[PDB]
This record gives structure tokens, C-alpha cells and sequence, in this order.
């Protein structure tokens, strides 16, 4: 469940410019920080 850091999105952005689905990429980024990348 952790996402590959060889050339990942950085979706850092905590989905202000967003409001669709476009948000639900950065709100399960954020959630993945649980996870340490490389």
C-alpha cells in the first residue's frame, strides 16, 4: 500500500484548488506519508 518513489506525484497540495475526486489523489497522498518513501 505504499506508492513507489521512483517518479511518483507529490500531491502535496492539501486539495484547496480542488473539490471532485481530484482532492481524493492528495487526501490518500497525505494519508500515505504514514509510509516512508525512499
Amino acid at each position: 500500500s505504499c506508492p513507489p518513489c521512483h517518479g511518483r506525484p507529490t500531491c502535496t497540495k492539501p486539495g484547496d484548488n480542488a473539490t471532485p475526486e481530484k482532492l481524493a489523489k492528495y487526501q490518500a497522498c497525505w494519508e500515505l506519508l504514514t509510509c516512508p518513501p525512499c
